[PDB]
């Protein structure tokens, strides 16, 4: 980090050489084979319950690797695969997208990739005092993944996309007045999901992450994805590294071995 270690999606050291957790057995993302998913009736014992509210204290940043929308942990998630009574607070939203519409998502479903995937990152406030303390620990982090296609405009995300112009380079941030994560959830009647255990898809790549992947995608407009496609991996004026084009895009980690993992479905 302070020793000059930059990581990215183009040229650079293999992540496992610098981030030991990346060498684990249970990494993310993965290909999800829908036919291999096992229905678990117990996921319905307490219905997965995203209790999200509007955020009026929210910062958007370009960290050179993704766009982060940092929220307030007021929105909360519980139920489904999560331990009974535990409250997972929503900390932020991160984005992964492609340079062309045929790729961009981190996870694939039956080997199909999507133009974008967004991650709603939650931490367990029932067990831990902060998200930093929860990383890498059992039941510490739960991430909801949404696949995103290209189509009609996403109104809720316009609050973000219309300020991407202001954070084109690494290290730039922008406060926005209002963001509602409810708009990132499928309609209440379209919330089939799969669950598996894995890792962060970015360094440090720690395991202990419960992944909840919704079956139904969001849509953003072509203009919206084009804004994302202008973003840069470095500060303005930086000398590009050999092999790199300075463009932040196709910012997905390759899919990882399933190993012996059981993928569960909350639906038949
Ligand atoms: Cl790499
Ligand atoms: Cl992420
Ligand atoms: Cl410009």
């Amino acid at each position: 980090e302070e020793e000059g270690v930059e990581w990215g999606y183009e040229e650079g050291v293999e992540w496992g050489l610098v981030f030991p957790d990346a060498n684990g057995e249970y990494q993310s993302p993965i290909n999800l084979n829908s036919r291999e998913a096992r229905y678990d009736p117990s996921l319905l014992d307490v219905r997965l319950s995203p209790n999200y509210v509007v955020c009026r204290d929210c910062e958007v940043t370009n960290d050179g690797h993704t766009i982060q929308v940092i929220l307030k942990s007021k929105s909360v998630l519980s139920g489904g695969p999560l331990p009974q009574g535990h409250e997972f607070e929503l900390y932020e939203v991160r984005f992964h997208w492609g340079r062309e519409n045929q790729r961009g998502s981190e996870h694939t479903v039956n080997f199909k990739a999507f133009p974008m995937e967004l991650h709603l990152i939650h931490w367990n406030s029932t067990l831990f005092g902060s998200i930093d303390e929860a990383v890498g620990k059992p039941h510490g982090i739960a991430i909801i993944a949404l696949f995103v296609q290209i189509g009609k405009e996403h109104v809720g995300l316009k609050a973000v996309t219309e300020i991407l112009q202001d954070i084109q380079y690494k290290g730039k941030s922008k406060t926005i007045p209002c963001f509602n994560p409810n708009t990132l959830l499928p309609d209440p009647l379209l919330r089939d999901y799969w669950v598996y255990e894995g890792s962060l898809t970015i360094p440090p790549c720690s395991e202990g992450v419960t992944w909840i992947l919704f079956r139904y995608p969001l849509t953003i407009s072509q203009l919206q994805i084009e804004e994302f496609r202008r973003l840069r991996t470095h500060v303005k004026g930086a000398e590009l590294v050999e092999g790199c084009d300075g463009i932040l895009g196709d910012n997905f980690r390759p899919t990882q071995p399933l190993s012996d993992r059981v993928i569960r479905a909350a639906f038949q």
